[PDB]
């Protein structure tokens, strides 16, 4: 699944 607001970083690729 994408990152959510609360859960995005740079890390994540998908990022909501």
């Amino acid at each position: 699944v994408c990152c959510p607001f609360g859960g995005c970083h740079e890390l994540c690729y998908c990022c909501d």
